[PDB]
Formats: structure tokens, sequence, C-alpha cells
């Protein structure tokens, strides 16, 4: 076209996605503050439970994959562990989290267009491996 061409395009896509994550971060943050709250333990209950929660206030339905775009913008916003049959369970690490993800997501943005090769058009989901 005239100003967007396929990389400028992609960029446009890349920053719907980044849109996404700053606000999944968000409602992951009021869902899994309140559930640590519901047992002695502070341990919130498993992902794939907390999910409609998140997917009610996303207005969209969000899976495991969704959630784990945040961890790539930020390797410490949560701390993974797998159970015994491989059920994610994510939690806040113990002591602003909201302004601190979107300074790293600006930062992980700037990074990714900063090049010039090929544009992704959204964030990776973080790689968990087995216990």
């Amino acid at each position: 076209a005239q100003q967007y061409y396929p990389r400028e395009l992609s960029i446009l896509r890349l920053q719907d996605a980044m849109k996404f994550v700053k606000e999944l971060f968000t409602v992951c943050e009021t869902v899994l503050s309140l559930n640590a709250l519901s047992r002695s333990t502070g341990v919130p209950p498993e992902l794939h439970v907390l999910l409609p929660q998140i997917s009610s206030m996303m207005k969209r339905k969000i899976v495991q994959d969704d959630i784990l775009k945040l961890l790539t913008i930020w390797s410490d916003a949560y701390v993974v562990e797998l159970n015994s049959r491989g059920e994610l369970t994510m939690n806040l690490p113990k002591r602003s989290r909201t302004l601190a993800f979107v300074e790293r997501a600006e930062s992980w943005y700037q990074q990714v267009i900063a090049s010039k090769d090929e544009i992704m058009t959204d964030v990776p989901a973080f790689k968990i491996n087995k216990r």
C-alpha cells in the first residue's frame, strides 16, 4: 500500500497482541490474588480451574497457552508448578506488579521491532518442561 507494507502490518498485529497480554496480566492478577486467599496454604487451585474466571473477565475463552505468553514478557511474574498428573498450577511469587509488567512488555516490544528482519505477530508461549 502507501504507508503499510507486510512488515508494518505485522507490527500492527503485534501491537494488538501487546494490548492482549497487558489486559490478561491484570486479569490474572485479580483472579490469582483472590484465589490465593481462599486456602490456608496460600496456594490457588490449578490453572484449569481458574480459566473460566479469567475468560469471563477477558470476555473471551482464555486457554493455558494465552497465560504462558505472560512469562515470555516476565519470566519471574508467576511461580510455575507441575503436580503429579502434570496439571499446571500458577501462583504469585513471595515478596507495583502491573507497572513492572508494562515496562517489560514495552521493552520486549522494542527489541522485537528494532531489528530489520521478520516481525512476529504474537507473543510466543513460554516453554515449560516437565518437573
